[PDB]
């Protein structure tokens, strides 16, 4: 009496081609860094950091990404 | 009595050439940072960050992205 | 007596050349910063950051993006 | 009583920076040289160059000198 | 009483830039060369050069000199 | 009572950089020589040189001196 097909087709492509790919970081300066503290009260968690240079590099070879979900659902 | 057919095709294409890809940091500074804190009183969580210098960098050979996404529902 | 029927079809495609792809930092400053606080009180969560320089840089060697969504729905 | 307190401070600097230095992308490109040469009669000294790029950095200079004299005298 | 401080303080920058230095995507490009000589006659002393490109840097000069001279004297 | 106290202080800095040093992606690039030579007649001293390119750095220059002197003296 009843029938439900779920036949969705992904044939695509996400691609790169690159030459060289090259990063340079010449000398970075994190200066002086002060902090002082009295009297401070906390009452729920305290996350901190403290620091004269934070880095973060990323540099992959194709950063290509797909994302693909899919639902039947019934309630 | 009843059919439903959800067929969804898909060829698709996300894509890219590249040469040469370059990303040069040439010497920053951050300079001197100085914090004085007294009689602070705080309540709920403290998510802090200090200092000079704070650097992302993201260089991927190819940064592209496909999402898709696909529902059959019933409520 | 019924059928739907739900047959879309992607051909697309988003696209890039490049030659030499670049991006050059030379030398950037942060200046000073101070901060003073004295009796400040809080009560709900408290997010911060403090900082001379603060950098972010996305170079991607071709940045295409597709977002495709697809509903079939009954309610 | 007497008291005599010769102390001088010195943190000068003296630099020199001299020739190529801190060049980015420095691509210089010599094109393509024929020579074609026939039936040349030389009498005296033949001194000869041929080529497509001469990339010379020459530095006789840059030099520093620092003279500096100190004297304490009774007499 | 008698008492007598000398105390000078030197925080000179004496400095000298000389040459190319800090350019960015320099890229000079020599043009094709074509020389043909046929039947020439040099009856005393030749010095001769070809090419596309002469990037030629050149610092005789550049250089520093301090001099500087203390006396504290008593006669 | 007499105290005499010679405490001059030197951090003084003399520096000299010369030459190539700190440059990024420098790529010079000479291109084809073709050189054809046909009955020349040479009856002196030849001195010959081909080639595409003379990558070169050369520093006479650059040198430094620190000429300082002391003296304390009772006569």
């Amino acid at each position: 009496s009843v029938q439900i097909v779920y036949k969705p087709v992904d044939l695509s492509k996400v691609t790169s081609k690159c030459g060289s790919l090259g990063n340079i970081h010449h000398k970075p300066g994190g200066g002086q860094v002060e902090v002082k503290s009295e009297k401070l009260d906390f009452k729920d968690r305290v996350q901190s950091k403290i620091g004269s240079l934070d880095n973060i590099t990323h540099v992959p070879g194709g950063g290509n990404k797909k994302i693909e979900t899919h639902k039947l659902t019934f309630r």
